[PDB]
């Protein structure tokens, strides 16, 4: 299946503290069995938790996707996320759901390229920022709104467009 | 024509410690394919690294003007950056693109000539600090501010308007 914007949005828990949809890192992992603080031991990696969110809320609208870390806790029991941002871009370039992203690499072609477009985003190399981003983005008052935070100063922007 | 702002700062690899978009200048000459501590040896100016990053994002934002430091690595191999704060304040003097500064000889006047605009600034001849800087400054919470620093205690300001 291919997810719709506004449905994948309502899935997607922000990490933006004035956002509609936030939740906090910590409950976040707890929704699926997880103690935030036992992972980040195991691994930092663990505190970006953007690939996470964004693989939660692909999962609640059905969408198909390898992922290396099992849920074990709640209607997902069983079912995988991937917490890794690039990890999981490729996942989605390489699907029929989404097929091949867009992918810019610089600010204006980025914008250009996104134009008056919704979909999925992957700020790929960030700087001063370890693990990526990916998150989703919309125009909002004739700019682009991530629906946690954008990161345009990155080597790379790739854009899956939804309808 | 002009870059817009947003662009141009996205763009923009700040020296600031505490920016969201810092990025070290051994990481800066690095990406065009130079060593700083070779460069310093040539040219103990290339510690003020201003014009570089400027020239950076220039180049990323499809702005054209004169250089004298080939690039050697990546998408703008073969193009120049400009190293000199100065010179690079020249040729956007002398563009199509930038246009004429606005030009100010003094804090107070810049203060209040910038006023709650944004763009392009150049502080020429800084009082305790060797090569001048050009940044790109907006205001925020109503307080001018500066990618990576300001410098209005100067002989001249330079100020180019962007949107
Ligand atoms: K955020
Ligand atoms: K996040
Ligand atoms: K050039």
């Amino acid at each position: 299946m291919k997810p719709l914007y506004r449905q994948l949005k309502s899935s997607h828990y922000s990490s933006d503290y004035s956002s509609p949809g936030y939740l906090a890192a910590e409950a976040v992992y707890a929704e699926i069995g997880y103690e935030l603080d036992t992972l980040l031991k195991q691994n930092p990696g663990y505190a970006n938790t953007c690939a996470v969110r964004m693989s939660l809320a692909l999962l609640k609208t059905g969408i198909s996707f390898k992922g290396r870390l099992p849920i074990k806790k709640g209607a997902y029991k069983g079912k995988t996320i991937e917490p890794g941002a690039k990890l999981l871009a490729d996942q989605l370039h390489r699907s029929s759901s989404f097929g091949k992203a867009k992918i810019f690499f610089n600010a204006p072609d980025a914008e250009k390229g996104i134009g008056n477009k919704k979909g999925v985003v992957f700020f790929n190399k960030i700087t001063n920022y370890d693990g990526g981003h990916i998150d989703l983005i919309e125009p909002e008052n004739s700019l682009l709104t991530c629906h946690s935070h954008c990161y345009f100063n990155c080597k790379e922007v790739w854009f899956w467009e939804l309808s």
